[PDB]
């Protein structure tokens, strides 16, 4: 028997419940925003990455999962998907004079210990926004993720740090000022106060952490991450910041650019943990009980109406074979609220007993009313 | 220089995802309504899983492929399919021991094929899989579930179930496909038994069976999968029946496209915030993070970086901005928020408690 690559986890039947639950909010709430999901390939040239986010990284130098394809191509499992991202987006022409405001959704690989934040497959939610230069559209992208939190009950568990890494030039006479003790340009202070008032305003509660700088060659003036002293994930469960250069450098036209990627894991932690109770709907609202002579293609049946006729409810047909109370029981596993039992008899009388599994009261209904009964019984 | 995407895998612009999430979402609710539940699963797998479970003389196994040595020298392999892996996972932490599961997946998959039509080397699949159920019940069940997919995506009218007995086959087996046969007749489902229809797979046992559109929706096919009692075992793990089927969502996703080039999905914003003058920012994201609570379900863009109001005025149009909620300094002064409907133009001053109302009116 195999295993799973130490690294990369399953999500299990009643784990995955409660991601569907969180991630269908956030999804929501970059709905409310105007932004677009994009789509982009898992694996890409490792050029790419080498070109995009640094090659001093240690991104690239010890966490990529590069390989050989049979042509000869240096291929690698993305480790981000900010790259990705500003290569269609040059690829497609999206980019060029255009504003764009998008998020993407999946897998990352990266070689790294595994940790309780770590993993070598971990799933990011991130989202990028090209063409806006001003402060102000970073503001957005803050707010969005504090509109996050509150959606969450977690606002009270998240700070906001804050930081601004000037550009090439600051950074570039900025060799001798670190190395030799081994300092920012004006349009960047401007911008980042700027972004600080527009927060003040809003009412978000920042800390500008003077040695905050991320792990891209690619950011440029605001840098910026929400930690959890929760421990929820690694302790950062958002982070990101600008790069209205990479896409110049990628190979298009100059046009700003602001992001940052999430944590699912991290940020579904923190949840599980700060939510304690939090639990997503069930698997089985109604579980079909059906025995006798014949009753199964009869009772799908019943089963395919009845979900017709109740649009959003999770109904099982039970089957291959067992006792009432077999089925009754695997009916309490699933959760089911109702069953909607089966002999031969309401087969012969147009009926379905009707079994609320709370109270364990049982009345017989006719089929074309069940469903009456069901929606009632239910909400 | 620039760097292209690797041939054989493309990406997904803002215009189609909107389209390939409402389908996908119509999928997974049809997935809902029978009781099945989502596992998610690992993109890569240890190489020997993907020889040992799908097959050493398949085609697969010896030119398809993503494998790679781990910096370990560990064989890894980027997933062809998701049976094995999810099997894997199901042995792994004991959910298949005496137990009923009905689950699906969905994700990318890889495969080294020279492109071509509804052929990638990244493709998505949407697929389920349900350990525990010998019966012919269960199949026939997972028949229904198909169908019922198409129904609801308005492309039932072209998708033809083909099906087959892969044990010349003995009694159990015809028993048991004799049984399901029924079911579907008794169903109401239009089948055609193909007796020369095996699949790619050495794991398959003696439901076979695939949905075949005549466009070329799929590559023909759409959707295919069969049985495999036996793999559990063979993958290290006690006995247990089990059975499923792949959908391309590539292939799925053309064809509703194609016979019915009506849908579409919602478009990408409701309401364009058009703000401008000394100051208004600051407040216009105040505004619009009001009305988002006001207005749950409503897609609202604040306009950014300047812009004068003819400026945009076009922009919420390139959005589909059904109306446009300005604020120039007045408006700030006077706690109103102008209310312009681009549809018939018709503008009106609204009080900011107010403009709520006026905007769900507005849309509906
Ligand atoms: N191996 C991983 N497992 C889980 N989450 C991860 C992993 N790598 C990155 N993340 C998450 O993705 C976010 C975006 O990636 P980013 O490049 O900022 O990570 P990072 O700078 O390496 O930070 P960290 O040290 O917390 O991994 C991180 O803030 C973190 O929440
Ligand atoms: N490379 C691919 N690109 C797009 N869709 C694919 C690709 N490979 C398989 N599919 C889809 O996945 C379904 C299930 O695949 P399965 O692993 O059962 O068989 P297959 O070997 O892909 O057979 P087929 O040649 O008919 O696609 C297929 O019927 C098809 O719709
Ligand atoms: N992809 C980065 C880290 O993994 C986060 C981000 C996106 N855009 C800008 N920053
Ligand atoms: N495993 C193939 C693609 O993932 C098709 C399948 C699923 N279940 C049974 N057959």
């Amino acid at each position: 028997n195999i295993q799973a690559i130490r690294g990369m986890n399953d999500y299990l039947p009643g784990e995955t419940a409660i991601w569907q639950r969180i991630e269908g909010t956030l999804k929501n709430v970059l709905g409310s925003y105007g932004y677009s999901e994009i789509r982009l390939p898992i694996v890409e040239q490792t050029p790419l990455f080498k070109r995009a986010i640094g090659e001093v990284t240690d991104v690239v130098e010890k966490e990529m999962y590069t390989f050989e394809d049979r042509n000869g191509d240096s291929l690698t499992l993305r480790p981000e998907g900010t790259a990705g991202c500003v290569r269609a987006g040059i690829e497609h022409g999206l980019l060029y004079n255009q504003e764009q405001r998008l998020w993407y959704i999946g897998p990352m690989f990266r070689h790294e210990r595994p940790q309780k934040g770590r993993y070598r497959q971990f799933h990011q939610l991130g989202c990028e926004v090209f063409g806006l230069q001003g402060p102000d559209i970073d503001a957005e992208l803050i707010m969005l993720t504090a509109r996050w939190w509150r959606a969450l009950g977690i606002s009270e568990h998240v700070t906001l740090e804050l930081n601004s890494i000037g550009s090439l030039e600051a950074r570039a006479n900025y060799r001798d000022a670190l190395v030799a003790f081994l300092y920012l340009d004006e349009e960047s202070r401007e911008h980042f106060a700027g972004l600080c008032k527009l927060l003040e305003s809003a009412g978000i509660a920042y800390t500008v952490n003077q040695r905050l700088v991320r792990g891209l060659d690619y950011y440029n003036r605001t840098v910026f991450e929400w930690v959890t002293n929760s421990l929820g994930s690694q302790g950062t469960v958002c982070a990101g910041g600008r790069y209205d250069g990479l896409v110049e450098q990628l190979g298009g036209r100059a046009t700003p650019a602001v992001g940052f990627a999430m944590g699912l894991e991290r940020l579904v932690l923190l949840v599980q943990a700060v939510n304690p109770e939090f639990k997503a709907d069930p698997v089985v609202d109604i579980y079909l009980v059906a025995s006798g002579a014949d009753t199964q293609s009869a009772a799908m049946a019943l089963a395919e109406r009845l979900r017709d006729e109740l649009p959003g409810v999770k109904l099982m047909t039970n089957h291959g074979g067992g006792n009432f109370k077999k089925q009754f029981a695997r009916a309490d596993k699933w959760g089911a609220r109702v069953a909607v039992v089966l002999g031969e008899s309401e087969v012969a009388n147009g009926t379905a007993v009707v079994k609320d599994l709370r109270s364990g009261e049982q009345t017989a209904v006719a089929q074309d009313s069940v469903a009456a009964h069901l929606r009632t019984l239910l909400g």
